[PDB]
């Protein structure tokens, strides 16, 4: 069954570019354990093949068998439904709220990073921090699998590695590529780092960077910084 992911190329026309949608599906496919290929597209210099496969030009897209699929959310839903046990793990979260935890962070970041009004900087940095804190509280809330298991010193605190438990799920595949952009960009252009006191978020990121599915699908930091340079530099 042939599976080829087409993804956004970076500044050299070849390496992985900044696209958290590309990276989400790359990670889903890696987690499924299916055999697949990844082909980068320089959208300024498209191949005759890519032009034929996807006239509409959407990116990312997926060639599966002879069918071309577009729309990241739909492509992911398709993959989860078609790549099924026993050959491939189900990657859907068990707890619905894992699928919404921290979904606001990226738009708070986008406002913060596009803002060029100095009087609103602190408001927008607050908005971002508040959204990150709500993610932190999700990551430290025990989930049903952890029911009544603890230690005297950390009662009512979750020990789990990722959003929905100790395995990576589709929820992590959506969130992590975006959280990665937020970190990289805000360090470079805002002097901002996530507070050390968000221990849940910190642990989450520590565990996520330790996983090739996330770590090996990340664009180079440089690609992410270049992608944001024009809109991030406007604030003086």
């Amino acid at each position: 069954p042939q599976v080829e992911l087409f993804v956004k190329a970076g500044s050299d026309g070849a390496k992985i570019g900044n696209c958290p949608f590309s990276q989400r599906l790359f990670a889903v496919l890696w987690l499924k354990g299916v055999t697949f290929n990844v082909t980068t597209v320089d959208t300024k210099r498209r191949t005759e093949t890519v032009q034929k496969l996807c006239p509409g030009g959407q990116l990312p897209f997926l060639l599966y068998g002879t069918e071309v699929h577009t729309d990241t959310n739909k492509i992911e839903e398709f993959l989860e439904a078609v790549l099924c046990p026993p050959r491939y793990p189900k990657l859907a979260a068990l707890n619905p709220e894992s699928n919404t935890a921290g979904l606001d962070i990226f738009a708070k970041f986008s406002a913060y990073i596009k803002n060029s009004n100095p009087a609103l900087n602190d408001n927008l940095e607050k908005g971002l921090l508040k959204a990150l804190k709500v993610l932190d509280n999700y990551l430290t809330s025990p989930l049903p699998e952890e029911v009544d298991e603890t230690s005297a010193e950390d009662e009512g605190v979750s020990q789990r590695k990722f959003l929905d438990g100790n395995e990576l799920t589709l929820a992590d595949c959506n969130l992590l590529p975006k959280l990665h952009i937020v970190q990289v960009v805000c360090k470079k252009y805002r002097g901002f780092t996530i507070p050390e006191a968000f221990r849940g978020v910190h642990r989450y990121l520590s565990n996520a960077y330790a996983r090739e599915e996330f770590a090996s699908t990340c664009p180079d930091d440089e690609e992410i910084e270049l992608a944001y340079e024009q809109v991030a530099k406007a604030l003086k």
